[PDB]
């Protein structure tokens, strides 16, 4: 028998009429494509550049029936990645590339199977640089869904039809981790079926679920916020007279305050609108303001002047023992509707 | 009938005398290009850099009478791209690219239809880093303004015109938004010409409009250093003589001034000039400074030495309580003309 | 006799049937690889992008019974790098590539060497961006291991079988330092046999272990945080009375402690998930916070309302005497349990 | 008459002997070629890497004898830039390039015009990463020349020789801004004339002028640097015997001052060596760490031990009275010297 | 005479038997190669990468005995960068490369002379991104050596010998800067000679020196470091009952010595093991904790309680004259044992 490379040089060289820029099945049915992808990499999940990058393989299922052959005995071919100019593929790109690449090292990364019957299978090695949308108006609890499009360029609706096939259509590897976020197990395949001003194209597309991770916005950034709040009301505690004492600790606790919202916006993303996270540490600072701002009526309803002055003393300890209980009292109502209105979406 | 891809080598062979170097009606009338481009990403709008990228689909069409048929029965071809440098293409370019290229993944993404009666469309997908100045006189309340035009490189006025099309010149996609920006819906699409010691040659250019989100700035930044002022106004209402909680409250309170300031200038951006957010953080700083150079003016007017110790403890009493008035009106008035001259522009 | 350029054009030139498309060996056993590495530089280990640049030069060696030779007098030659198509080559990459690139500067990095039984040693060198997920767990108290694999893209196991050699499989350069890290000098070979839906495909790795330096986090982490908690112990020693010096050491030594821990998470990386060091600074935080609450009992207490005035201030130096043990006890159980916890992993 | 771009393979072809790698005027006088740029972009102007990155039109002139015609009709001709490997070019390069690429997108941007008499018009456009040495011994006060350099690589002086066109030389574009420099509108034109070991190589050089704006350093960090030395003299105004009012006046004045110089250091460049803002900085530390050494002095004397107690607090008032004329005064000596010294450069 | 293009082709055409994969002096004596590097520009001298960036001419010279002629008149040929694959030249490559390219723009920046006796000189440039490990066990007080290699490839000692000329091997441009070290005017030029499981392969390096500047260290760090320390020692004469004078005087130097060392890290590199800097911010954080620790030494003594009371207060008084001495003594003996240490090596 003579040697598969020679054999398929045969099946499409100058004899035989096979032509490359030519779809199979031309002028008839559509060419149905099949499509699987096996992510390999997946991260650096970028919110100021709103991208985020993925490595896959995309395989791809099509048949061609001039490719058809009987004299060969073996089952399959493999075309050689050098020849690859010689077959029709389909012309498959990512409507979110932002930039992508092959592999080309030591080998490039292609790999082309022609069954016996005309099955032809592709499958090649894609580093993505995909693009999603990012909406983080509750930064610390919010699910981020990134999409994965696979649009046909220049073949419409009546030419090219691409599918997922139905077992197995996105796989994902098994040690795979992200540092800010996990990667939900379940998996979104559609259609979305572009339309312009050119014609009805295809595309496929799959989503992805990603909940960010809680742990580390409790330990860095709630709880110290929680328990500068705590320390402004050991103030209602301490004797009204000491005045050095009472204002020592109502500045440098709306000093620690800042300092502690000032030093965390390092960490955080620098988008230009309100979050979750950023009206805590303001809502959190109104109550540190607001400590400084009951001792401010105790040293002047108390330093206002025998019967009016047992008068106005009564007044300015009646003023301390309420917001003793208002004060943790208030904060509880918002440490209620707060988290619950970003635990419910 | 022969197969379309041979038809165009027919059409564009060795014979008919098609040349790839020679523009459609030449030594004639000048070559009408149609323009519209399709936004698929737009963001990463860097100030540090002063540019943008952006992914369009650009789609030309022009008209080449070499390339009517009337053989073949179907109303289009399609020339594969692999075939593409038969045929004559516009010299476009963009005279702002900073940067650009092509997409190149699976296929090269391009198109390239010719009808009937000669008229070809051509639309390829483009990653550009366009280039735009920006004006950051009033960073937190401002409008930038970021053009891109479209020149021709080698051929002048009387040889090729870009026009838009007149129906929907510039579509942007649906779900496409930006951390810091929003991107206005309206689109301002004009000419250029630009002039050398060249040649008269053809542009179009298209301007969007970028206003910048506000609520970042208030929570993080005004509002926080609102309330700072406010507590160098409760030392008017504290004690006299209480010396070490009247300068505890004063330095404490430039201190936090300090640190809200120094904290917050890793979030902005890096220009050398002074914007809007700097002369509210420089005179915000100066109102709490003033604080403090008050109870100078007490501490001592009032430790200077019954008829004149009753003569100038009166005078500081009365010092302290025309301040408790002018600080929070001298600051209205500054509160007023601040936002007057920013949302006026 | 003839030169060995020519020698080896008449090898594997247009007689003798030499195709560089088909295996040696072919339709019989598979093709033995053997492989060794030989790492030139090592680091830039990312943990945003959970990844590690390395530079290696790749060995390998197969027998190719078509190009033995007996004519040549010379025991081995050596191909030129431009005629470098004309030799069947294995198709290995590295399944976790994210990124790699050849080395052309000057010349082809690149080597071949035919044997004069048709052994065939082909030495390259690479450059790779190789990706590793890293578990931060417990951050300044790590090992990482990142593997490194090395499969076949288009030949099954019954094909081509890569090993690594047995004399020396992974050699590292002298001279090789890492900013953050210690190499290990021990490697972890062995095998993985990637299964797919298309083949059994051979793959070996090899593993490496980097044990994290500690001496900076001590120096600027934990000692300074450790010191801090020491000054919130002195109140205990400072008089009951002295109320503006028992909080004025209060608040500004959790001020001092929010300083430390906010000017720190710069140098940290930015996981969302919580650290060692992230509950050493937590819980640190929480003794500071606990030294100011003991004075608010002591200074309510005492000034609680001779024999009960004689009564409540016995009580709020009970409390006084009682925390003087507790606190130095309490934190030397948590600085065991601590340590233990986490030298033991 | 026969279309041009067939007549200049004529005028190139195998006939008439042109060859592209021999000079015009071929042992003879040397190839006189006059240059103009004309900048599009500016700006990304590094301190770290010591760069600037700038996109040009590079127009090149020489006389071509042996393109001459006088056959066809039009005064000048224009070669396709797929058909420019037949044509003689010069090989200018940047001396200090540090990277630089073309524009290849929709067409490579480039242009060739061969006049009648041999008259050859080359443009292209280009992206450099040009490199240019800076001085920040003085940093807000500073101006920095950026060369850019045009070599002859392989024709030395008596082959080829540049020359900058007398009309016009460089132009740079309108609408061009930077973020932290204004550029001057007036340009040094010279020579260079690069020797090696080698030959006499030809080089022209045009000089910038980056002027660094100033608004930003006086609000920022001058003057609030500046009133904080001011905070440091409210002391001496502020009662002697009020020991924590003046000591608490004191550091925290001098933690204001250490926050306001760590805060701006990420902001300021990375060199290391002493810049003008840095002994700003510095001397400014110095005065605000002499006001609490001022009063050391003056709570040990006036607590040192009627005559003798009448003479001590007599002299701590004596040393008070002069320090409040002299802190003043002595700062505004500095404050002369150090801008006269910074203005006069 | 024939023009030197066409004699060059006639020296290396189909005639004459040269073929560009065969070494001059085949099975002879080994190539004599002798190189020497003119370094343009220099710097990016990057620490968490340990590398560094060089822009370099790369001169090659070496006698082909093939290319010697006689018949053309003109001492000197000059080839073109077009027709370079035609001539036999050395696989130099960079031991070190971590990233290297050449230049393109304008034309390829090569260069070739073929001398009348067979003398071949080869001029290109190179961009280099050298990899040198680096040291930083004292950071401010630190010499970096990096090196620069150039071995052969696939030739060994036996065929292919490299050599540094005898009149100036590397020298390097006039005005070349860096932003952070300076370059010693001196260079060490040695062999290294690379063994391996190949064969002898040969080498030669050049060093360089990198003496960092001091400067900035001392201004921003050490000295405001000092002054801290200095603030400290003014409790020792700060009255012993002034009870919140002395302990806000401690807290306040031990907030603005965490600020201090807090804010600088950022400027730091980020290395994980202890530097020369880190532990003066240690130890100079251990001079200001143990002044508050005398101070609750002296605020315990003086209050335990006439004879009894005469004698605790006289022991008060003597821990504290005795520390006035100790403490700018024991400092002293650090700072002498510090500078030592690490101006010796
Ligand atoms: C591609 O897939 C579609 C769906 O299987 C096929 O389209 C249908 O084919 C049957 C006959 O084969 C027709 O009766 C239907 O009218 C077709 N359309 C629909 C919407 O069902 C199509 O034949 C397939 N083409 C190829 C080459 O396999
Ligand atoms: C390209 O567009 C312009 C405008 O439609 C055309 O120029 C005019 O054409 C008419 C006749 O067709 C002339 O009478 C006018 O004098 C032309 N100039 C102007 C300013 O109106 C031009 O013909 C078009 N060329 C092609 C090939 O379509
Ligand atoms: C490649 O390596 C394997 C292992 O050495 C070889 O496979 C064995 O070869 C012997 C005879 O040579 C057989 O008896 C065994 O059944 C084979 N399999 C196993 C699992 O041991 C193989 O021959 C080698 N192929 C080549 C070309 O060297
Ligand atoms: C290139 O420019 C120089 C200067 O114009 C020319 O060199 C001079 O040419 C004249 C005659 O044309 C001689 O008398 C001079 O001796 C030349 N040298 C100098 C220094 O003036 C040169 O001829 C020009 N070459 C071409 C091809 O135009
Ligand atoms: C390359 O350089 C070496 C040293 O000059 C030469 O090797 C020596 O050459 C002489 C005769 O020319 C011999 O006697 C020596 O035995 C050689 N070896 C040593 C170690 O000295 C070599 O000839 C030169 N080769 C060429 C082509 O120039």
């Amino acid at each position: 028998p003579m040697p598969p490379s020679e054999f398929l040089d045969k099946l499409m060289g100058k004899v035989s009429g096979y032509d490359a820029r030519i779809r199979p099945n031309f002028k008839g049915p559509p060419v149905n494509v099949t499509c699987n992808i096996f992510i390999n990499s997946f991260g650096s999940i970028a919110e100021t550049t709103m991208d985020y990058r993925v490595n896959i393989f995309l395989r791809q299922q099509w048949n061609d029936p001039r490719l058809a052959y009987s004299e060969y005995p073996d089952d399959s071919l493999d075309l050689d990645p050098s020849m690859l100019d010689s077959i029709w593929k389909p012309d498959l790109f990512f409507a979110n590339e932002k930039g992508a690449n092959f592999h080309e090292v030591t080998t490039d990364n292609k790999l082309l199977r022609i069954s016996k019957n005309g099955n032809v299978l592709y499958s090649i090695r894609i580093t993505l640089v995909l693009a999603c949308p990012m909406d983080l108006k509750n930064f610390p609890m919010d699910v981020q869904t990134c999409i994965m499009q696979l649009e046909s360029f220049g073949y419409t609706m009546n030419d090219l039809i691409f599918e997922w096939d139905e077992k197995g259509a996105v796989q994902v590897a098994d040690g795979l981790t992200l540092p800010q976020f996990i990667l939900k197990e379940e998996k979104d395949l559609r259609y979305c079926t572009k339309h312009y001003n050119t014609g009805k194209f295809t595309c496929i597309e799959a989503r992805f679920h990603l909940e960010r991770q809680m742990g580390y916005y409790l330990i860095q950034m709630y709880i110290p916020s929680l328990l500068i709040v705590i320390l402004s009301w050991v103030s209602f505690w301490i004797n009204m007279d000491a005045a050095p004492a009472r204002v020592g600790l109502g500045i440098t606790t709306v000093l620690t305050m800042t300092t502690q919202s000032s030093g965390s916006r390092a960490s955080l993303p620098k988008v230009s609108y309100v979050k979750a996270i950023d009206i805590w540490m303001a809502v959190c600072l109104l109550f540190v303001f607001s400590a400084l701002l009951e001792y401010a009526a105790v040293n002047f309803i108390a330093r206002q002047h025998e019967e009016m002055r047992k008068l106005f003393i009564s007044r300015a300890k009646r003023i301390d023992t309420v917001s003793r209980v208002a004060f943790p009292l208030v904060f509880l109502i918002f440490n209620i509707f707060y988290w619950i209105t970003y635990k419910i979406i």
